[PDB]
C-alpha cells in the first residue's frame, strides 16, 4: 500500500505515466483502437495478447513485468443510459479487484467511456464518481490522466472537495 493513499490528476499522455501499472480504456476485442487505447497499443503492444474481455470487465496482461489492466467501459451509442451506467460502474469495480490482486502501490487510470464511447455526452462527473466508488477502498496512489485543460480543473476540484 501507499503510506498515505491519495488521488492526483495529470494532463498528459497516460503512455508516459510514472505509476506501477496502467489501466487501458480498452475495446472488448483487444484491438489497437483509437485515443488512449492506441497510445497504450504503441507503448505496450505485448499486453494485447489475449486481452479481449466483455463490457463491464477488466483483464490484466503483463508487458514484461509491467501490468496493463484492460478495462472495457460501455459504448453509450449502443447501451441505454441505465444499462451503460451499470456496466461503467462494474468496469471500475473490476479495476479495483485487479489493482488489489497485483499488490501495486500506484496506478495510472483514464476516465472510462468519456471519449468516443460517451455517445456525444459530457460524462466527466458520472465516470469520475464511479472511479471513486471503486477505488476509495484501495490503498494504491491513484493518478487520473486527462488531455483537456478544463477537465483537469474540474477533476482537480472534485478531488480537493473531499480531503
Ligand atoms: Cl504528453
Ligand atoms: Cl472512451
Ligand atoms: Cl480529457
Amino acid at each position: 500500500g501507499a503510506m498515505a493513499p491519495s488521488y492526483r490528476v495529470k494532463r498528459m499522455d497516460i503512455a508516459k505515466n510514472d505509476e506501477e501499472c496502467v489501466v487501458n480504456a480498452a475495446n472488448p476485442r483487444g484491438l489497437p483502437g483509437d485515443g488512449v487505447c492506441k497510445a497504450v497499443y504503441k507503448k505496450w503492444p505485448e499486453s494485447f495478447k489475449n486481452s479481449a474481455t466483455p463490457v463491464g470487465t477488466a483483464k490484466t496482461v503483463m508487458c514484461g513485468t509491467y501490468p496493463v489492466i484492460h478495462a472495457v467501459g460501455p459504448n453509450f451509442s449502443n447501451y441505454t443510459e441505465s444499462e451503460g451506467d451499470r456496466e461503467l460502474a462494474a468496469a471500475y469495480r473490476e479495476v479495483a479487484k485487479e489493482v488489489t490482486r497485483l499488490g501495486v502501490n500506484s496506478v495510472a487510470i483514464p476516465l472510462l467511456s468519456t471519449g468516443v464511447y460517451s455517445g456525444g455526452k459530457d460524462r466527466l462527473t458520472q465516470s469520475l464518481n464511479h472511479l471513486f466508488t471503486a477505488m476509495d477502498s484501495t490503498d494504491a496512489d491513484v493518478v487520473i490522466y486527462c488531455r483537456d485543460k478544463e477537465w483537469e480543473k474540474k477533476i482537480s476540484e472534485a478531488i480537493q472537495m473531499r480531503t
